[PDB]
């Protein structure tokens, strides 16, 4: 799904071999096979590597946890909020990676929006009423409050995930994402659907 | 979940446990509402059936996952193809395979058998890129016999939803042919196939 | 009669008059009791439809009558293929073709297209005698596109029973493709096909 | 359906080119395609020619006649009863031809037997009760009293008809069929099914 070029990889230095030109080709291939961009996922270097080359896979633990799903956000500033959780590195923290997440255009009618706050008790009955069955999410996704999206694991596991061209800063490190660092070629590829 | 409601399913020689035509109809309708379309049957031995259903389809020029729109073609593979670990050859199960409706433009069809010399270039012509198949599929005549078989490229096969079939395999006739009268009418009625393209893909609208 | 009860049938652009899924189910069951088995669809223009249904199928190495097990393949021929006498090109009709169950051992199947060089000898090998087909039939891939088409030899074709289908052709989309959702489920459920032999016929038991 | 040899034909002299050896091959081909012998049909020379080469076809007249069908008999002596009806020829009458009639083995469950006399009013309600619908016969046949069989026209028209090897006599002419003239090779091919 990565397009033509050399072996892609993740480093604090940056995703090696990933150009916005390469992004553009890969995005086009995906659109030709009916996949749609639904948001960003920010995570640490080796998690990105696992997702991009191994695939989005759920844990075999906490199978009945009500709010389980794969979290993404339309806003890269939001997703940018995520990188190294492994605080030791010596008290150290690395910059992680931002990834783009795609789902089949036909799964869109299972995507819901609520004004309630996700993963809060009160939002539970509302979401079960939107989704059509008891939680957890299956082949559905829910959007709610800045906005974040959770994909039911059965949906999360069938997505196509490729690297983003918006790079992470080490002199920053999870937070105030520099708007001027988001390539505009990518900005014009990152519109979200309505739910 | 994709198996609807009614307890846990299990594959056994006597037949798939807790699975009924009524429970198939439900799971089917739930999949349709979430945008999935049925594209064929996959026949396999007991243990591959349980794994694929509760674990998922998981992975050469022609590498990919085989399914058949005609239940009868998938039926011949629904049994052990050599004695298992305990020296048994027994009946297996038929699985129903689903893919997103939006993936249908990646499915093509050819009159050539994939063993045919000109097949590789004919396929790369329809698919629009070099083999192996990615998010594409090709349906064509089986090498010997004429029935049509479909190969889903691995990227696509790992994103399918597979549920059990209600068409049973006979333990008193292992290796036997599919008696079409044993296919529940409720299931035949829900197994029409999509028309696949015979011409290369035009740039998307 | 083979059309069951409910008044006289007629083929028109708005659809086959006095024909319903319920009336198809009846005629079908009556044919089964008299030993006939459904083997495919035949798509044609209005006037050939009325003639074949109320007059019968009636008659080169490859001479015979074409039908398709896949309603979608027969649908592309269900319309005028050139302007008629009044300069019109309009939608036609789909017909269901039946043959005696005892004739099934004369139906064979090949992975070869009948345009293929080795096809004539391969067919005469399965059929057991020189072409043209007599009380035999061959099902194989269409020359371009991969779908399977069946040719019934003329002696066999003139002994079929043909009744109308409940799958309608669209007058607002002449030449369009078959929307599989317009095929009544009651009809899909009664259209399984028999398994044809891929090996020559063994001397009868 | 005639087998290998020269062009077959009908004459008072005899069916030209028809040997019991040719009969045997043709019978075998038919049996390999699921057809079964159900009886003989005796008729005049040019009717035989029409049936054998043109096919069993009904008249477009008397469409609602209750007892309409194609008459055959298991017994060739019975069928032998038929030949030239065209009595003028000069008051003359020719010998006709005996033919063998086959139907798909799968049509056999639509074949009924009654002890009542066919084409007699009284037999009507009984036959409609055997056949499952009002007369006339469609894809059915009825056997009844010496025994004769009538095939509904829809069935009659889908039969395969080939010449018999039992020849007609001009010094006889419709009637007392000479038992010694029925080839035994054919006698062993002419058993009827039960109904
Ligand atoms: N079996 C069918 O439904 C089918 C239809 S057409 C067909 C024929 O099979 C031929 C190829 O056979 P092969 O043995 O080389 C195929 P392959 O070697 O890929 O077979 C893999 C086997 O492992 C099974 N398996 C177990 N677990 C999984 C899992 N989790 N995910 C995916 N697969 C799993 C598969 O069902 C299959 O039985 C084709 O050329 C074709 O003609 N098979
Ligand atoms: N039409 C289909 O259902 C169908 C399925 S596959 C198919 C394709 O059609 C190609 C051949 O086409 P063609 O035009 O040469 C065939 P052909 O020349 O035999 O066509 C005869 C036409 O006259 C019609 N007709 C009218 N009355 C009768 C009657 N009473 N009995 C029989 N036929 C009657 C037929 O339906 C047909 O429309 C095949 O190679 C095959 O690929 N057609
Ligand atoms: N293969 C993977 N699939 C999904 N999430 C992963 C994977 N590997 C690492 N992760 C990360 O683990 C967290 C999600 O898992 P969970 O704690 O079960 O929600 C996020 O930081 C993911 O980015
Ligand atoms: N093509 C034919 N099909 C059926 N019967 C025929 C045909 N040609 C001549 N006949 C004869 O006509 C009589 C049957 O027709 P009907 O008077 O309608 O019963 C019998 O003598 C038949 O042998
Ligand atoms: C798994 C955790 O990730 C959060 C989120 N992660 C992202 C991301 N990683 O891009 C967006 S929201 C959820 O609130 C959970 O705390
Ligand atoms: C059509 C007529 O033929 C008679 C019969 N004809 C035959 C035959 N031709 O072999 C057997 S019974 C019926 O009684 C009708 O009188």
């Amino acid at each position: 799904f990565l397009g033509d070029g050399g072996d892609v990889s993740f480093s604090t230095r940056g995703t090696q071999n990933w150009t916005v030109e390469r992004l553009l080709q890969a995005h086009r291939q995906l659109e030709e096979r009916g996949y749609v961009f639904v948001g960003y996922h920010g995570t640490f270097l080796e998690a990105a590597q696992s997702i991009v080359f191994g695939g989005v896979r759920a844990r075999s633990q906490d199978l009945d946890a009500i709010w389980r799903g794969f979290y993404i956000a339309g806003d890269p500033a939001l997703a940018y909020g995520y990188a190294q959780d492994q605080e030791p590195d010596r008290g150290r923290i690395r910059n992680g990676a931002l990834l783009r997440v795609y789902v089949p255009r036909s799964s869109l009618p299972g995507f819901y929006r609520t004004s309630l706050t996700l993963a809060a008790p009160e939002a539970a009955g509302e979401v079960e009423r939107l989704i059509g069955h008891p939680l957890p999410l299956r082949l559905d996704a829910i959007t709610g409050p800045r906005l974040e999206t959770i994909l039911g694991w059965p949906l999360a596991e069938r997505t196509v995930v490729i690297p983003s061209a918006i790079p992470t800063d080490p002199r920053n490190v999870g937070g105030d994402l520099d708007p001027s660092s988001i390539p505009d070629k990518e900005q014009a590829i990152s519109a979200l659907p309505d739910y």
